[PDB]
């Protein structure tokens, strides 16, 4: 298998389906990447081809150098397929404190114990190498929503300078350059001209894939879709398009309709722990008393192991009682549901009926 | 398969190994029963033949009548093998409040919400029927340690009256009498003459098995073993002997040396959640920093899935981080370890080398 090869097998409108080949395995697209930071065998059994690791959390605990000493993230976790790592920059903004930003990078205090850390394009790429990830994200500077044109431009411009530094750092490390892939991140908030400048800058540097950054941070679905409408066509058509941090099932479907190939979200796992199960008829909160004697599975069609074996009433009782097993079952079902969604998306594009699937999905999900 | 058949296949001193046949399966003895109130398939994979359910917890949440409406405990949990239920009486003493005791039974307030409940010989047997358990424990009155001769005698005498009421309640319910088994509980604290009176009373009533009650409540191992020395021989030799609430690995080995056939304890699960792993070289606390880079499994010989796949360093990191997956792995290993202990006990009795096993076990476990 090659270091990186993205092939598009079928298209419908702006939607694409195909594969990314990498040394550690094949990724079917459009892809959903569960956030890994359940046993790895269970994550694989649900259908995941690749998982996401959070550089920020991993650099705090157990630490990047420690994971490297212990053989890298794949060996440590027992997941032998591709891993994508984020750059750490977003969680520095959202979770750390005492942050000091500069053109060089950022220094920050851990949210766990106030120890001091730093990230930069060079250090982020280095940490992602120590972890051994297969898809490395360039380190950028996040832009809050809403942002003024001036601040969005300044952050996009710095992010593009940092994208070049990320590229050069990755290329300088032979083991990483030869075995991993590097994605760049488009910025520019909701502003078309800035999105175009960013896309142009990233394509001139050249990356293995292109993320749409800066969305899913408060703008609402209508605005997110409007920005995707003009932003995704700016990116190279022949490389994967990754919408970071999205999202809800309906967000995923609409983003695929607009040309997105890859997704990650904490929602399946966070929802699982807080009683929310995804179903083809919309989310349900299993803690609700209406489920206390409901013998049906979480979802009537889901083929996951939880829905084959246990009732809503059982899971309701476990969750009511605070039992860890309840969170395990909810999480396995939700991740499995997300993978079944992606499989239906891939199949419907391959068969030229994705537009109809999206319409049918929405009618039932929002009934 | 019969309702109940206990066969002894081999003996060494006071130790016995054999089988209990019941409608839902065969129980290998000496047996350890994990407390079920991990997925049932995982509990089975570790080697458990039977699990324990706590009547007190189940009658509070989700409730006995609800479990019956939903098809009984086996169907609700997805465990199709034997289940033993305790009577609820011990947890009323240790966990409930506003308790009002009388010759009829006890009324108490839930520790969860102050709702009012009652148990009695008749109601305890009824609840155990609603749950569908296979081995039903008679309802008795617990005796704290230390207890005066007078109080130990009074509680033993009431417990024997309650044992007759439990027997009659069980026998009156045809479905229960024909398909389940009933165990009586010997009381009498540390007093030989009271233990003998209790044994005589229980044998005169007649039960399918006999528990040694009132131990593992503060007396210390030396005293527990001294009481077992004279108490177990008082019980019918041809029926199973069950030491309730025991215990640590070394307690189990010594109790088998004194004629005990069955055991339950929360320790494997409670220890799993609080960082303690059982090994043939004694317990370890995986949270200790000495394990942060330790690539060995929890135990060098254990054949459980956790020890085949993950390192001490991995589990250390999960537990340090409060991750539910860490508690899952520790619990699976600990229950598996307990089952491997029982298997080594059974094999060594069958081969006439249990005395040597007990000596070898203790030398290494306490090294
Ligand atoms: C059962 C999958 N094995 C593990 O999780 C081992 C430990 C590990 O991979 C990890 C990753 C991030 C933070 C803390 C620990
Ligand atoms: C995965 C095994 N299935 C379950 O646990 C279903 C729910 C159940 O059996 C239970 C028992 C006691 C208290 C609360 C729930
Ligand atoms: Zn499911
Ligand atoms: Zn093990």
């Amino acid at each position: 298998r090659p270091r990186f090869s993205f092939s598009i097998a079928a298209r419908e409108g702006k939607a694409r389906t195909g594969t990314i080949e990498m040394k550690r395995g094949v990724i079917r697209t459009p892809a959903f990447m569960p956030v890994g930071t359940l046993k790895p065998e269970t994550v694989r059994a649900t259908g995941a081809d690749i998982i996401l690791g959070n550089t920020y959390h991993l650099m705090l605990r157990p630490g990047a150098e420690r994971i490297a000493k212990l053989g890298g993230l794949h060996s440590f976790m027992g997941w032998d397929r591709p891993i994508l790592t984020d750059s750490g920059g977003y969680q520095v903004m959202s979770l750390s404190s005492l942050t000091k930003q500069s053109e060089e990078g950022v220094t920050f205090k851990s949210h766990l114990d106030g120890s001091r850390h730093m990230l930069s394009p060079e250090r982020s790429i280095e940490i992602q190498h120590l972890l051994g990830s297969d898809i490395v994200m360039a380190f950028d500077e996040s832009t809050p929503y809403p942002a003024t044109p001036s601040r969005a431009a300044s952050s996009m411009e710095r992010s593009m300078r940092w994208a070049k530094r990320s590229r050069d750092a990755f290329d300088s490390r032979k083991e990483q350059a030869e075995n991993a892939a590097l994605f760049g991140i488009q910025q520019g908030s909701v502003f078309e001209n800035l999105r175009q400048q960013s896309a142009d800058a990233l394509a001139e540097i050249g990356f293995d894939g292109y993320a749409v950054g800066g969305l899913a941070v408060g703008e609402g679905q209508d605005e997110m879709f409007r920005v995707l409408d003009f932003s995704v066509p700016m990116l190279p058509d022949d490389k994967p398009h990754y919408l970071m941090g999205v999202g809800k099932p309906d967000d995923i479907v609409g983003a695929v309709e607009r040309g997105i190939d890859m997704f990650d979200s904490v929602l399946p796992t966070r929802s699982g722990r807080n009683g929310q199960a995804f179903t083809w008829d919309g989310p349900i909160n299993i803690r609700n008393a209406r489920f206390s004697e409901d013998l049906k599975p979480l979802d009537s069609e889901c083929h996951c192991a939880v829905c084959q074996k246990w009732s809503r009433a059982c899971i309701h009782a476990l969750i009511r009682a605070g039992e860890i097993l309840g969170a395990m079952l909810m999480t396995e079902h939700n991740i499995a549901f997300y993978q079944q969604l992606m499989q239906k998306i891939r199949d419907s594009i391959s068969e030229g009926r994705f537009s109809q699937f999206a319409q049918d999905f929405r009618a039932r999900y929002f009934a």
